[PDB]
């Protein structure tokens, strides 16, 4: 069983819907971090400073390769609003996974 | 090169930092992140109203040390109570030190 | 498809974004993160000192990966310790949320 990390950067107000849709599908362990994209600029002692940012959330969930397609579609179809900046979803390969409490590995750790 | 990522209870953070230093492992970075533990309805929409604070720690380590870094994090983050989190490894295909331009193992 | 990640000093952020933008590279996201700089106990130790950094991530094709890495390395460099690191990880699937485009079409 091959592990995969699904990462998505989406608009913040889609978070709860994304959570609920993944829970409904038996997918748990989602974590979320606040992040930013860029929208003008100002100068101060030799550096440029953006004064305008777009708030996003980065969500991550770990699942088996067999669920990956389903999970990606759930996130995409739930995060979409039709406006620019709806975000991206990408997959990365996980070579080893350990559940801290039990020491379980692989599928036993999902 | 390998990236070790772990999401653990916040209060284990500097025990983990100390344990990795003792094993000669440095370069850790930490970001605050949230898990989920309840939901509220407001105008036909659902809003998560309950989050669990965690920290996301990342360390870049040679393949030779990857397994002991994983097991050091696991034993030090472990409380036995639920929510202890997870540790995982992803492959790094290129690594560069910004200041010197060194690449690969020279960049650790 | 490749993910470029960099931990850099926070005052380089908009310069790096400017440089990448001039090279036609878009989609950068940035997250505040912390490195370590003394300690007291409470029964666990507690570090009272952290060094602020910014994590930047940009997704690019294999073809541009080396250009992007050098732009970030060159723009983020100050010459003083703590300048950070840049690393590349493989992306196996990429989807643009608004359209459903995949792969190269999702950049």
């Amino acid at each position: 069983c091959r592990m995969k990390l699904i990462t998505a950067i989406v608009k913040p107000f889609t978070l709860t819907d994304i959570k609920d849709a993944l829970e409904q599908a038996g997918v748990q362990g989602m974590t979320v971090t606040e992040t930013q994209g860029f929208g003008h600029t100002e100068v101060y002692r030799g550096a440029e400073y953006a004064v305008d940012f777009v708030p996003k959330v980065k969500i991550e969930v770990i699942i088996s390769d067999a669920q990956a397609e389903e999970v990606i579609n759930i996130i995409v179809e739930t995060a979409r609003t039709g406006k620019v900046g709806d975000g991206k979803v990408w997959m990365t390969n996980i070579e080893e996974l350990v559940r801290v409490r039990t020491g379980e590995r692989g599928e036993a750790a999902l």
